[PDB]
């Protein structure tokens, strides 16, 4: 497999379960953390004591609660942003958990509207397959992020 670890930032990349197990891409992109944003795929390369994991559980149904990860994830972001160091968030095919939590971080971190958020995410990472309840809970975030709230 050709691992597409997409920057989106210059330490924050978007990928599937696939390019998470290029194990020479993610270190010549100086990827030292990976969110990996699903209930059952392996923390692949945790043996080798190269990447710091962080898991947020989480299946992609129209019942999942992903807005309860968002400041789990934005820490660790920030962590390795802080470290000088990149940071793979990847979910499966499709990335809807993890392009969720993308946006999200946009939104919040870097003063985007949701549409602009996703279209900058969609800009580079052309397929992103839809959840409608992950669409409505990036809009309860921007309310949130509007009113102040979060
Ligand atoms: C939530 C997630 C990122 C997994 C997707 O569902 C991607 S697919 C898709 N399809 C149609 C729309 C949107 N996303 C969408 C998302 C955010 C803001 N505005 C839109 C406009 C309609």
């Amino acid at each position: 497999h050709m691992a597409e670890l997409t920057p989106i930032l210059p330490f924050l990349f978007l990928g599937n379960e696939q390019d998470a197990q290029d194990l020479d891409t993610m270190q010549r992109l100086n990827i030292g953390y990976v969110i990996n944003v699903t209930t059952h795929l392996p923390l692949y390369h945790y043996e080798k004591g190269l990447f710091n994991y962080k898991r947020l559980p989480a299946t992609d149904s129209n019942k999942q609660n992903l807005r309860q990860y968002f400041e789990e994830a934005f820490e660790f972001i920030e962590e390795a942003h802080q470290c000088g160091k990149g940071l793979l968030i990847h979910c499966q095919a499709g990335v809807s958990r993890s392009a969720t939590i993308v946006i999200a971080y946009l939104m919040k971190h870097t003063r985007m509207t949701m549409t602009d958020a996703y279209k900058f995410v969609k800009g580079k990472r052309p397929i992103i397959s839809p959840n409608l309840n992950f669409m409505g809970q990036l809009l309860e975030f921007e309310e949130d992020l509007n009113n102040g709230v979060t």
